[PDB]
């Protein structure tokens, strides 16, 4: 007997036990006489079109692949639940938080950002940590990262950032000129680059990392009073990281290290959990916060904004079929039940558009009817009809226009959004030159010890050495602005690497 | 109170009765506060992206349309059952025919050929009569016409024939030059052109027409003995046709006459039925038949091949949602359970390829999981996986390769096809100059009376008058070959029409 | 010799003249030996898969259809040019208007709203009049109607409105209960319903109707000063309408009357033109306008806002292939060159999202590379890459991220949009009960004469008679509010029709 | 200065030189004022829908990914030419071979089989070597492997084989139980498994490997006389292989080793070439060949069937954009000009169906209009029309039906295929138990030396150790049948590995 992942098929055979083999059928349920040989004109003659068994099977095989996710392509999934452990009903009317001990089913997908489908798990990258909550007020998708921040603060740059992080358009190779030209020109990236190149850039599987909502959200209570919040989900298995050397070894030996680790943990009963916290900031505190509190390159310091415990995420179930439950899952940040709303974080606003949009491409217009995406603890009743691969009854003969005088679904006034006044011109405002160094300096100095600063600078120099000198110089300039020692230590290591380079 | 079709919504309201209106939700089940107004910056300001209710709804609306069927676009559907009334188990082992009184659920779609989605029902055209039988040996699709024959005997010409029957590629108009140039050059069309331009070219709705399989099929019994057959399903409501004048009036007043007539009949309990017959021909009779018995331009005369009664089709149920059940239905002639097989009819062989192929385009690779297409009285178990819009469980964790040593589905030797030896070179054989007049002459002379011959010639001349003279001459030449009176009477009427034309 | 439309193929043959027939090829350019017969095992044997000529052709035929447009499905197209005839450079910096005599190529598509692909042209409906201007500042799409107004003033209701105007979801029939329930509940529709049921509801082909932008747009001049405007394009062939009786006759005799009329006019040199006008309103006038000047249910009265002449549209070219140039054309109201901008018309704002969104579905992500959609008088240079059916060079090896230090395209500050301040809360504002009768009354009383009022009431009653009584009563109530005579005359005719109804 | 691949962007900048930066535009060519910041209601307010620059860019980014190839996903491409160096016109009338010195442009894609898009190049796998020849008789696609044989001899098993070679459906991991269960049950795999696990299983980049057509093809000369042939294209850079240890190191250090190696070779002028040979067998020799000569698990021994030189493939051009030219390229084995035909190799027959079928999914129905797929040295003239993303003119107003009397393209009798008679029943014939060991034994004994046999057995045992014991036993049984030493040496190493396993 091996690890549970290696025994997948043996275990499936054993559950079947004395049951006779099912009859092998075509797509349309017609029994198949022989699926080992094709129909031919005698033993050395050509193939006949009336071999429809062959064509049915081959045509399906031809269309097995769907587009990979534009980002976060390489993933591992699991199911379990969220349990409420404290009352936060003062902050939010959301039914997910309604009373202590209320259990909500969840789906999670862990992912890297830049690697395509086949790529190694144990590489330096931000990790996605997406959580779908199947609530009675429909699904809530909290589509998180393993970092509280991101590289950019304006959503128009996200395609550019991803292009720089992927392959050269001509050579189809990873290109450090591209990666570091983009970062050196966008120094709002310094904060997330510092975290990325620290130890937690390569977690030891998905079980040993935190997740964050990263954005500011707005919570609204039953009285219509609003606060801003951050979501944090801190690992109960404890933070653990791979060394660069072990990460490299695993990249070759086990490209799917993350998938295997998580599948095995759940199959052997070692159920990974995370404690779900909020930080809360009031609307008055948001006016007086030294930075933009909706700036995705900034954290809220813990002293001023302590973590308020809410609940626990537990993963206790493996996906039965990976394609059905993990390839096809779709998380939309716009799927927010009443009591949770978008802040004016520019980056979050961009994400409200982008995700349904890509889901309709990658999966299809009716992707929300795919069972993993279905809000199966709500009744969906609306005026949407038709579209390819329309499943169930398409809401039967119900009137398909609103308003109507025929008792078809009605809007629910309690579900109406929180109202705010905003001051200023409707125009494009420049954020680039915000305050991109202050909190990065706090991280370098007050969070990292001396050993960690040394590895941070060795990890940066090891990547940045492959850029052209003019890029290296602009990169080092930005690191210098964070802290003289940060810049100088990077420059020192680059001088060594550029001298060894013939 | 009006006809049942006009009272669709009132009846739906009444069934709901005292029930409170459902809550109006987004696609993801989140309740909607207000779906009458969009979120704006003050009363005369611009629209916000965080209006996701608006974007969810609009984006769905944008993708409501799917490709129309390449042919047979305009359709009406119904459900009911097939009941066996006689034993034909001597001819076929098919479970659909297994014992007297065995009921099988059916789905039917009636259609014209050339009209696009919006077009009028009451036009001169062949009518489709497609029947899906949901058997325990999977679905059987008998994809029939309202005529026993077709215009062509080789499947390579089918796209050409349809192009000639549709719109000019530049003008986007119906083009009689195109229609009649194609027919005048392909005189195998004479038989189906004669039927088309007779009275039964415009049936009085779908209830007053026969359906035919048209092709020769091969029936195989439990001993492995094969016969050839034709399927006929003769209307129990009796044949009835619209006059050209009434057809024209209805085309303007009620473009959806066929849909309305059938929906109303079923809603008022007047359940239309058809008696299902076979003609049988043995393999020896097929050797000695004066024509090719697999020639789709030929009938089997009733004296030599009498109709053997089998069962009854009854339509007793309206579709609940037209898009779900009629737009999305897909019939594949290749879906044949054991005991029914393809003959070597060249046209049928072509159809075994074409239909799954177009279904994967029009609907999607997993179109057989759409509930109307699902073989819900069989267990589907196979090695097909994934593909966009994968529904249910994708067969769970079952081994996905065959052969395997893990008890995954097994081929069933009893379902193996009937074996035949064929003599000759593998090459392209010319059929054009077969015997394209003999059975047409039998129809003109022995089936039609004098009144019917006169209308046939008036109906042809009325269409053919719009072709160029050289086309008219080649058309009349082919009609002359059927019978001198056929050609002469057409020429006479054309001379009148061409003189009135300035 | 017939009309030019009827002689399409003869003319094509004649242009070819002495040229030998091209060689018939597969999709991949391989010459075809015989495309009249399929490869079979002897003359009465089955079809072989190695007949790839057959499968290549059939598979293409299977995928000929694309989704029809969700609205405006049935269309006729033409090409020509726009010529500037007056200086409006004081109002707009747009290069389309740059100097007198400047010619810009155009594409136009005329359409009904509700009819599907096959449907009759000569029916009562609003007509689309879409104009694509191929300018040197890229394409400008002015996607107009044959009416200055529309039925609704908030874009969230557009899917609902279209559903009510199309087929019942169960019966698949047109449903007057649906049509009039929606209008009776949304009395902002009264203005467009009055125009629709007047004489200009059924124009005599596309040449005898006006087009309007309908929305308020914002013009910006080279000094950065903004005005609001309306676009009007008035027919130079003069307004002409079909009677209800002639419309009905043509619906049966010539379903494609509009397509034929326009194709023939252009082929015989009778080039239809429209005079292109603007109305201008200043930002101060917009503050003091008695209604919302961005309300799509309102006109700007001509006395207060006179038509300023700008140029002339001339259509002088037929599409060479209808599918290439008319089915595949895509117009995006968001395609506005510098100097033309969106107003805060809520309906226009909705349209900025919806059209690219549906185009990516109907045509594909790279639909702007389809030659009719290509901005062929601009160089397209951007950071967009890949996507299915990527044509040309995908911008070669150019850096694909922005900002970059490698001389890839740069933003152009002169193209930056006009800035405005807006006052108010970000919330959903109710518009329903605006002023929905005042301008309708002006139309009924001051524009229509007595004969026209009588036909208006006969046309309404003739449609509305088929609704249930409670709907009829709410409809008449809203007409009464416009004018007592309007309501009373409709009620009188309904009493007659409801008495004749058994 | 680095390798040319690393200097891609610097070289692109330098070619541009003094040229001013292009203007950054939308998709529709409208100039962009600012693409660094989004439009917001004041500096901390929400995002507006009228930011169409943002939505245009984001929506495109959302749809960048297309489905990866179902097999051979990970690829490197290049262009160059084929030159004829000897006369083979006695064997084939194909215009590619027409006279000595005739140059034909080519496109090549090298690939692994099982790895997805992101995966490492330097892994043990068969390599694809696909060649598209752009001839004047259209494109010829010779879609080859780096081995003369394959694992299976019947095309119905190809989906099963690929499933076993890819990821477990539940765990999404590579599964040795799956790999070796399939091979141990299908011992026709022994020949290709022996080659795969020898040294040439991991070539040193794409330049140091042979390509083979693998199938028997049929050549037809101008007199209509047919022979059978194999195509071989032997590397002129010489065979060179990576050790298992170096392959593992490169898999981690340079996942894209193959892409980089080939791009650099071509950019530095070191143009890789292959000598193109045929083996010829006459129809009489095919009757007397000891095996099935159309059996894809068999070679033709070189003594009996010597290599006849034909020409040279030279690769001298890098793709300008990888997505345009390598992701979107499509090779169809069915694209054969006159003079080259399919043999009755069952596996080739299957491939005639599968490839166009998958191309229409992965790329689109009009994928042959993508410039890399376009047969640009032939005029394509046919009756195919429409389909999504129809480019060029859709063949203008040419008649779209055949036959016609309007001078539209005509079939070319010289292009008609070679005719053969075949003897036997049309049924499913069992091939499994053919002669699966004889030629494998010849390879083990006569081709491999002692060192190579030892590595072969170490390479097999190193993979097969991870299977369950019952699979290991059935695998070893099949290896024993090839040669007692083959089986015994594998069993010995497995006993060592299974003892170390706790």
């Amino acid at each position: 007997s091996r690890d549970p992942a290696s025994d997948q098929m043996q275990h499936w055979k054993e559950q079947r036990a004395a049951q006779k083999a099912d009859v092998l059928t075509t797509g349309a349920g017609n029994p198949v006489g022989d699926k080992l040989n094709v129909i031919t004109v005698g033993p050395r003659g050509p193939l006949l079109v009336q071999d429809v068994v062959f064509t049915d099977e081959m045509a399906h095989f031809d269309r097995e692949r769907i587009p990979e996710r534009v980002v976060h392509a390489k993933g591992a999934g699991a199911f379990g639940y969220f349990e409420v452990t404290h009352d936060i009903t003062k902050y939010s009317k959301a039914k997910v938080f309604e009373h202590i001990g209320k259990k909500t089913p969840i789906a999670v997908r862990f992912s890297t950002v830049a690697g395509e489908s086949g790529s190694a798990d144990t590489v330096r990258d931000p990790r996605g940590f997406a959580v779908k909550f199947y609530t009675e007020d429909g699904n809530w998708d909290l589509v998180g990262n393993n970092t509280p921040i991101f590289f950019i603060r304006d959503p128009i740059l996200f395609p550019s950032f991803i292009h720089s992080q992927k392959r050269n358009p001509q050579t189809h190779l990873k290109d450090p000129d591209m990666v570091w030209d983009f970062w050196s020109l966008r120094p709002e990236s310094l904060h997330q680059v510092s975290f990325l190149f620290s130890d937690r850039g390569i977690p030891d599987g998905h079980r040993h990392m935190n997740g964050y909502g990263s954005h500011t959200f707005k919570l609204v209570n039953a009285n219509g009073e609003a606060v801003y919040c951050k979501f944090h989900y801190k690992t109960d298995q404890g933070i653990k990281n791979l060394s660069v050397e072990d990460a490299a070894r695993l990249s070759q030996e086990d490209p799917d290290y993350g998938i295997r680790d998580l599948f095995n943990a759940i199959a052997t009963g070692k159920y990974p959990s995370w404690t779900f916290y909020i930080q809360v900031m009031t609307f008055n505190q948001a006016e007086t916060f030294p930075f933009n509190p909706f700036d995705l390159t900034k954290v809220w310091p813990h002293k001023d904004y302590p973590l308020i415990p809410v609940g626990k995420l537990v993963l206790n179930r493996n996906p039965v079929n990976y394609f059905a439950e993990v390839e096809q899952i779709a998380f939309d940040p716009s799927n927010m039940p009443p009591g949770i709303e978008a802040s004016p974080d520019k980056m979050l606003q961009g994400r409200l558009f982008a995700y349904p949009d890509t889901h309709r491409h990658r999966l299809g217009p009716n992707y929300l009817h795919i069972p993993v995406n279905c809000p199966y603890r709500a009744r969906v009743a609306n005026y949407q009809r038709d579209g390819p691969m329309c499943m169930q009854d398409n809401q039967g003969g119900a009137p398909n226009y609103y308003p109507n005088s025929f008792g078809a679904p009605e809007q629910q006034p309690s579900a109406l959004e929180h109202s705010i006044q905003y001051s200023g011109e409707v125009r494009r405002f420049n954020t680039a030159n915000d305050d991109n160094v202050t909190q990065v300096r706090a991280f370098y100095v007050n969070v990292l010890n001396e050993e960690q600063r040394k590895r941070l600078c060795e990890n940066i120099a090891g990547h940045l050495k492959d850029a052209q000198i003019f890029i290296q110089k602009k990169a080092v300039k930005n690191f210098t602005e964070v802290h003289p020692d940060y810049g100088s230590h990077i420059q020192a290591l680059l001088d060594k690497y550029n001298a060894e380079k013939p």
